[PDB]
């Protein structure tokens, strides 16, 4: 009592294993199919298909289908588009997408937005990649005409200093944004509120500190160098705080470049660099437009020992510090907000860069008493380090 099976017809781009004359009691056979192809039951990919000649005339499972793998509609890269290559809509084994960040705000890093569709359904770029590629600002885009130092405080402008930010709350403080969702501060500034990131009001893309019109930003998380201690020196004064979601980048709101390894060619003793706030922390009265001074960098022995000549507290200026001030700017002109952004002109790239971070001084406005700041540059592992993990 032993006889055939209906001969296994295998499906459309599969094929059958065993291929045997005829197939009878207790023989088998499976069904693979080809390269970017996927075993399907109805709507269920299979781990494998190997159907067995029962006792009874038929086969103990139906043909499955051998059917194309689809990755599916591509994501939506936020401040990005896509464009289909191979053809409007196709999404399956092979096919090409092209993707694409806003022209002239966004940059496009982590690959050149090509992917095909994989074997696996995955989208998947030139270097293997199965996530989407990000949308970076382009960083140090200013409306200011150059480093050209016209004496003591200026009003800034729309779009002079994109990157600045106000911190209020807990605290009153400034900050620089970085990429579209950080903020670098000084851990002197926000130190308090190093338990609580909620009560950190943060605001940007406005002139007017007191101005209803002002783009909202809240702290997810604060990171405070773990080398700076509150209530002993200004040592390792650098903060980040994290922002619970990313910011439209545009004219009035621009993240601020960081100093890469040559950017001390920019920073030597006399070079220019810029500060700006609303004088949060120098006395009197507080601006209601946001101003800025041009400041040159002060020898740093010059500094040291200034700050050392009694009564005065020794070990003060560190060498993670740097000096700047003018000679003979009153009031107008000074250090800047506690935690804001002392930038220079990277003049190859005519790319504005964080040199220094506002960090302490004397109260007398400046000569011989110069504002002294965090140097950005010794601190790029820890600021790379942190921005990685988010």
């Amino acid at each position: 009592t032993a006889h055939a099976c209906p001969y296994p017809m295998a499906p459309p781009n599969g094929h059958v294993s065993p291929v045997q004359a005829k197939y009878i009691l207790k023989d088998s056979f499976s069904i693979f199919c080809e390269t970017g192809y996927e075993l399907l039951q109805g709507h269920l990919p299979l781990k494998s298909f190997t159907a067995v000649c029962q006792k009874d005339g038929s086969w103990d499972r139906p043909m499955p289908a051998c059917s194309i793998v689809d990755c599916g509609p591509p994501d939506d890269l936020p401040s990005g588009r896509v464009e289909y290559i191979t053809g409007p809509g196709v999404t399956t084994y092979k096919a090409v997408i092209q993707y694409s960040c806003e022209e002239t705000f966004y940059t496009m890093k982590v690959n050149d937005g090509k992917y095909v569709c994989e074997a696996d359904g995955f989208w998947t770029s030139s270097k293997g990649e199965k996530s989407l590629p990000v949308c970076e600002p382009v960083c140090g885009l200013s409306a200011r005409t150059t480093g050209g130092q016209i004496y003591g405080g200026q009003k800034a402008k729309p779009g002079d200093f994109p990157w600045q930010v106000l911190i209020l709350g807990g605290t009153t403080a400034a900050g620089a944004l970085l990429y579209d969702n950080w903020v670098l501060t000084a851990a002197h500034a926000v130190y308090e509120q190093k338990h609580d990131a909620s009560a950190l009001d943060i605001r940007m893309g406005t002139l007017k500190r007191l101005s209803p019109h002002y783009t909202q930003a809240w702290s997810e998380a604060v990171f405070i160098h773990e080398g700076y201690t509150h209530d002993a020196g200004f040592d390792n004064d650098i903060a980040l705080i994290k922002l619970n979601n990313k910011v439209v980048i545009n004219s009035n709101i621009t993240p601020i470049c960081l100093p890469r390894k040559e950017a001390e060619s920019f920073m030597r003793t006399d070079d220019i660099g810029t500060a700006s706030g609303w004088g949060l922390t120098q006395r009197g009265f507080l601006a209601r437009n946001l101003m800025y001074v041009d400041i040159p960098i002060v020898d740093h022995q010059k500094c040291t020992a200034a700050y050392e000549k009694p009564p005065y507290p020794r070990g003060s200026v560190t060498a993670n510090m740097l000096c700047a001030g003018l000679e003979s700017g009153g009031k107008d002109s000074c250090r800047g907000d506690s935690g804001g952004a002392l930038v220079f002109l990277d003049s190859e790239t005519e790319r504005w860069f964080v040199g220094g971070i506002v960090s302490w001084g004397s109260m007398n406005c400046e000569a011989g008493q110069y504002g002294v700041y965090t140097k950005v540059i010794n601190y790029i592992p820890w600021i790379e380090n942190i921005i990685s993990d988010f």
